């Protein structure tokens, strides 16, 4: 039935379409989305009805229940709203791997990883950089560095290009530009009164600009209070270098220049929470050789983004843009 997977999970859950199918040229990349997007009984017939998504919540189960206090499985299966930056950041990561391990089940799998905003976590998992438990733990660190702030930061989407919206927030010293979400959209992070003076601007001067649904101002200034106690709490967290290529959202040079490769190390977090990411440029160089773009996440929030940066460089009808789960069904 899959009544909330996109059409082409549901095609192959289906066994409509053939293993790993989902004309399109070659090369598969999985985004990692930075935002939670639970909805109400999220994952709930998947957990009955997809052994391999069941699996992965299965072996995740015990970490969470001792890195976290919290069940994903009951969360999932009571469809329990997930409350509180560490119960929403550490229920994503868990979804993001288990729909990630879904989708290997039909024979997808990438062959690059892109991490938007917290999601690079989950695509350092995936690349091999770092084990699931790492994962956890990173996810743990950050998100309780990060409850105490709830309520004193937000971000908002615009309909601005990057260089529009920073002549926006020039004489904003509290407001950063967050993520270069693509030519065409940027998001903007800040404490919450000076984010809705911003939005109403934008709209006032014939621009569309929404509200984030998050309750924090990551890629910002505020985040300097918080990278001490990252690289103390991470300290002893020791990565590997990754099998899969990772392009880095955190670094202007996306994390693949000539020479050393990004350590995904307790610096790298810090430093990731902090920097604006670097989401446009990340997908556009991935498009290069690369034509199918799989958001892994519960309902698609970065699909019209990707589509938006990869018909500027490139034809998008060699190209497809989907997501993994969607809150309609
Ligand atoms: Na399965
Ligand atoms: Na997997
Ligand atoms: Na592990
Ligand atoms: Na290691």
């Amino acid at each position: 039935r899959g009544s909330h997977m996109s059409g082409g999970l549901r095609a192959l859950a289906a066994g409509q379409s053939a293993p790993g199918v989902v004309s399109i040229g070659g090369g598969t990349v999985f985004v990692y989305s930075g935002r939670g997007s639970q909805w109400a009984g999220m994952g709930r017939q998947l957990l009955a009805d997809e052994p391999a998504f069941a699996a992965a919540i299965a072996e995740l189960e015990p970490e969470f229940v001792a890195q976290g206090g919290f069940s994903l499985r009951d969360v999932i299966a009571g469809g329990k709203e997930l409350v509180g930056i560490e119960q929403i950041q550490l229920g994503l990561i868990g979804m993001q791997l288990a729909l990630t391990a879904l989708w290997r089940s039909y024979g997808v799998t990438p062959d690059a990883v892109i991490g938007h905003s917290m999601g690079e976590v989950a695509a350092a998992v995936v690349a091999g950089a770092l084990t699931p438990a790492q994962g956890l733990r990173v996810t743990a660190v950050r998100s309780r560095l990060m409850a105490p702030l709830s309520g004193q930061g937000t971000m908002a989407l615009l309909e601005l290009d990057a260089e529009a919206t920073e002549a926006l927030i020039a004489d904003y010293p509290e407001v950063s530009l967050g993520i270069y979400a693509s030519p065409r959209q940027t998001v903007i992070s800040g404490p919450p009164l000076l984010i809705d003076e911003l939005i109403d601007k934008v709209r006032q001067q014939n621009g569309f600009a929404t509200r984030v649904n998050i309750e924090v101002a990551p890629h910002n200034p505020a985040m300097d209070a918080l990278q001490p106690a990252m690289r103390s709490e991470l300290a002893d967290l020791t990565p590997q270098p990754p099998t899969i290529p990772i392009i880095s959202t955190t670094y202007a040079d996306l994390g693949i220049s000539l020479g050393s490769g990004p350590r995904f190390d307790a610096e790298h977090w810090a430093t990731n929470m902090r920097n604006p990411v670097r989401f446009h440029q990340a997908i556009a160089h991935a498009g290069a050789d690369h034509h199918t773009f799989i958001e892994i996440s519960a309902h698609p929030l970065l699909t019209h983004s990707i589509s938006d940066t990869l018909r500027a460089s490139y034809d998008v009808d060699n190209y497809l843009s989907i997501g993994t789960l969607q809150r309609d069904a």
